[PDB]
């Protein structure tokens, strides 16, 4: 039955993404091959290849589910902060990015593996796809509330995403990441407090 | 002799890749531009990417010299004004269609992530840290962790160049980007 195989193939796709996220999150992309991931998912190499043409193609789908969870957790952390003004929402969002990007799995897959496997253009495209809307919305609300000078929203959003992604990559490869994270949080908080009217 | 061959090849490659991009010019065309045989070129450079590595170093050296000249010519009177002029200088130099082609489009792809990040950090981190350190010395910027602030500003400036380079409307993207970076610097100096 075609339907049976198609349901099992959809299940196989989920099992492979779950399996690869777990093993690559622990050991890194370079240290785990597709045969080990197929065994972990409990599926044949033939079923795996039917879903993902090669190792990089499975890695792209892992990045998507991780980035989905990163954005959901940033939104959850911002809501949990109880920020009462757009300026406080921005302060909470900056703190939320340093907390989420400090998760060892996000560090390994997004900050260390993804720039290498996706390349610069591919990494930029993913970061923008997931974060540009949230960032533009925070900026737009701050401007509407009179807490931020009216200025071009998309360019400010892109530049701030670049600053924050470079901050997280610096923390990811620091000799002392705990110190790097605390010092980065201080310079970002000073910069935001210099820019915001509130 | 070695150095002379290498100089001719780097000059030739920078000229032709600057014009047409890395993908559109092969090594045999560069060897002819330099006036050396393919044999002499392969003696000096393992492959196309290895020649490109050396071309990126001399292009990054030219970028730095052009930014330092533009900053000196600006008549910046204080470290804070030097920062503002350095940001304007980066937008001008990275808007050169040749710098766009070699550094913003070709280098990330040819060198890969790790290689490209190592080069861009080696050229950008030291000038940035020095600009911050002088502003703090002059009382124009709060004393705070210098390297972390330098990495944040380099992220902002790298993204600014990439956003302008790939924009539907680069002239508009450049005007708008210059305004948001001027507001960001005035915010940093106010923090
Ligand atoms: C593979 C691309 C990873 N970059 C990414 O997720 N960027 C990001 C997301 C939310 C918030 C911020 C500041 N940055
Ligand atoms: C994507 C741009 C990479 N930056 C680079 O390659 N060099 C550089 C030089 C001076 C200043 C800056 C910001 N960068």
């Amino acid at each position: 039955k075609r339907r049976t195989q198609e349901e099992r193939s959809a299940a196989t796709r989920e099992a492979l993404i779950t399996g690869a996220r777990k093993l690559w999150g622990l050991r890194g992309y370079a240290e785990v091959g597709t045969p080990e991931i197929a065994t972990e998912a409990g599926v044949t190499r033939g079923a795996m290849y039917h879903q993902f043409a090669d190792k990089a193609a499975l890695f792209r789908d892992v990045v998507e589910v991780v980035e989905q969870d990163v954005m959901a957790r940033m939104a959850t952390l911002v809501a949990a902060s109880g920020a009462a003004t757009p300026a406080d929402a921005i302060r909470a969002a900056v703190d939320a990015w340093l907390e989420v990007s400090g998760d060892p799995e996000v560090r390994q897959l997004i900050l260390l593996d993804a720039p290498v496997v996706l390349g610069w253009a591919g990494f930029r495209d993913v970061a923008q796809r997931y974060s540009l809307g949230m960032t533009e919305q925070l900026i737009t609300e701050a401007i509407r509330a009179g807490q931020l000078a009216r200025q071009p929203v998309r360019p400010l959003a892109q530049v701030l995403i670049g600053a924050l992604d470079e901050a997280a990559m610096f923390i990811a490869t620091a000799d002392d990441p705990k110190r790097a994270r605390r010092e980065t949080r201080q310079v970002l908080r000073r910069l935001i407090d210099g820019m915001l009217n509130g």
